């Protein structure tokens, strides 16, 4: 059984190929920081040899209050991305919330994301479908893996047939997530063997970011979705949990020994 | 400790008062059926003495496919409700999905609902806030009760301070819900003692609809949210699970013996 | 469909009959307290009309340390029970851990219990089977209701065909229990409609002891298993959570209005 | 922080050392099969370089019926082990159920196991404590990792201070397990950094046996606990899920590239 391929340009996201790191940042604060975030990623990638797609949000349709920081704004948010793109030669990936945003962002970025809590929003799915530009489907914590097949279909149907599946863990009682390492496999099956990627930071809501990320990779995934910030201690707000940037290389070095060393195994069948 | 009160007209939704049945139907098919659905509710209510607010959706922003039945449409959906209202003298409650819909529907209905998967959608919350018209907040299966406090605040903040909390159960492993009877109490606390109501049908995704609904009521809730269809066997599609309409009275008779007989207890403190 | 009946003497435990309160205490400290515990139960029961079976353990094969208080001991533990029995005219129920204990205790008590974590211990089950004296099977938190059928069979097989099923909740993530009100029904089915009873205190590991117990009863159960201590604040150690004794009557008064008022309903079928 | 060491002879079980494979079989049928089971393990181990301890049960205190196959018996079960030991030069590990068995088996084997459902059985723990012979503590599916500390203490207290911790997954709703890759770390902490090993087969109740086992190893564990049978299709009864023996080498080859390649990493601190 061969794997699907959803190339976002000169990049090839697949299950049997080397993992594609969709590294980046959470919210889109300012440039001096953003482009700085790219600086280390961009560097370590080439330096260690790893496909890379920066990631940043230009809006937070949700937080812990109304009089909060929305974000750069749909408009001012796209201007942001533009720059860095030409400044480094890498693709950008950002999540959309309202149907509209879809098309406008479909022209600036190379990978559009779909918010987990919106995973099953037809109006939007059918909407985001038009673009036909690579889509990453975040997997809700309250949805069984095998249910992923239908979400991939409702998309193909609308038009777009280039999708990715992102796992961020499952609900384990109240206020807790746990990653079913066995979801990935179950997730390939029903998804016409689409590319499956593990979102560690936003599976950890920590000196765990590592150990966890190791186990995911040793399963054989299309790639990783990660987030890092210069000082993970101060801007230590809520939502996901980010990596202590500086630790990019030593960490990503680990993944490579996994991704690579595992992506090259004589297919095993413990079935029979 | 006294309970909050969020009267939706001549009706008073509270925790220590008799339960308010927010009975109704799921999707808004056609009138001959809708108004028929009201016919039995409307009757049994007065006949047995029970506050009543019909409920029906004029859209399904999500299902199992794109080339599916959206619904009457935001526009044609409001026309629908109008009629029945004057035809029976009862209030209508319907869920909104996009900010816009909010205000338009705020003039036709008496109780606006907020979709569970949208529970934490600020743009919308802040939006639906303007109306200031009674709001029912469906409680996501993946959200801990105590987290309900913030969602109630972000609303008060925007303006609206008349909210209701609806429990539809919690995620129990993959593809399964379970209702934490203890959520309700925990749910009153953090919610300035707002009105708490149990959504049974959409806690059961059955000859269980009953037994389950009995246990909820015996806890002391503001009221029930239910759905019934003439023939629960054929149009037996997916989403929630509806009641075999005809069984409205015998069932609602049960709730009354609970709601009433329990709403009238000398407050007990097993605390000390 | 008629219910099973497992009379433990002049008492009749069943699903359609009034609930049988298996009230009592946790560990067997001393008599002045024990017989005192019975004093209020014994009284309130007759005073309010409720079947009663005292309950107390004569050993704790497990706690939080070795140099801990085992208990009166298998031997000295039986002497204890004897007295109170003749002193009040009520039956005693106690849990056994090692095959041996079974028979010895089978002559003193009227209801023998089976520890949850031992639920699937054949050697013991086959052992406790001989006695043929009423058995109460505690339901492990990690076992699905429908699995209860086999445990009831392995017992019938050995000999004993008079069993009871006790629910203490299910595991909800780490360190947390939740009671599936729907387990009871599922639990009757596979159990040849054996008597099902809800263990509230040891479903709560609190001013919740009440609200929770109300919802269980409104389902239609054979009865309750409860535990109370004079001062729930000091001897506030770990294991289950006990009731503030003094609150027996006001509480048990609640259950009666449930048990009774619900045990007398015209069977409803929301099925069709 | 250095790891603990619980050598079971010329073998050293630890967290930073190469993983120790506690491979073997489930029940102890007959020799021609048992010693055959050892044959391939024993071979592949030396051939690939891997610490090895055979494992087999001489009794099943639980199954799906009384008139079932107990096992060789405590007595005849020990005779069994003896032989193979001298026949191959490897250590044996078997689970005990009743206090007695402890000491008798403490003289024949090199690693005694403690049944999960008995994990918190003081009488036995205090009992098995005397021997002072290496102990492996199976971790119940219904027990939070951090709770492991006390079980390790109650043992040290009794005497024995040479323990191992085995993870078999956690309960995920009804009838389902999921392995919290993050338990291991949490499990080292509270356990004075005792050796932690992952039980895959009996975490899977399958072509998954592999992928799952890969992720565990990439975390950094003391070792693996596995079970294999010649024909996993016929004797395909219930309990755990075994490996298709023949697939030992290709599989264990995978683990080595993990265990080794990961056990040799410059300690990383994503903490800060």
């Amino acid at each position: 059984m061969k794997q699907k391929v959803v190339s976002i340009g000169d990049i090839n996201v697949a299950n049997d190929l080397p993992f594609v790191l969709f590294g980046g940042m959470n919210v889109l604060e300012s440039r001096d920081l953003a482009m700085r975030i790219c600086e280390h990623y961009v560097t370590v990638t080439q330096k260690l040899g790893i496909p890379y797609v920066f990631k940043a949000s230009f809006d937070k349709a949700n937080r812990s209050s109304i009089h909060s920081y929305r974000g750069p704004g749909l408009e001012e948010g796209m201007k942001i991305f533009q720059e860095l793109k030409q400044t480094f030669g890498v693709k950008i990936i950002t999540d959309v919330h309202e149907p509209s945003q879809a098309q406008p962002v479909a022209d600036v970025v190379d990978v559009i994301q779909l918010p987990a809590f919106l995973a099953r929003q037809t109006d939007l799915v059918e909407a985001m479908a038009k673009t036909g530009a690579v889509i990453n489907v975040k997997k809700p914590q309250f949805v069984s893996p095998g249910q992923m097949g239908n979400i991939v279909d409702k998309f193909k149907e609308g038009g777009n047939e280039k999708v990715i599946l992102c796992d961020r863990g499952a609900n384990f009682g109240y206020d807790n997530l746990v990653v079913d390492m066995l979801g990935f496999s179950i997730m390939k099956k029903v998804s016409g063997n689409s590319p499956v990627i593990f979102d560690v930071t936003h599976a950890l809501q920590r000196a765990q970011v590592a150990e966890l990320a190791r186990a995911g990779m040793a399963v054989g995934l299309a790639g990783l979705f990660i987030e890092a910030h210069p000082d993970p201690e101060h801007a230590k707000c809520d939502g996901p949990s980010a990596l202590p940037l500086a630790k990019l290389e030593p960490f990503l070095k680990q993944m490579k020994a996994i991704d690579d060393l595992v992506k090259g195994f004589e297919e095993l069948d413990t079935s029979k």
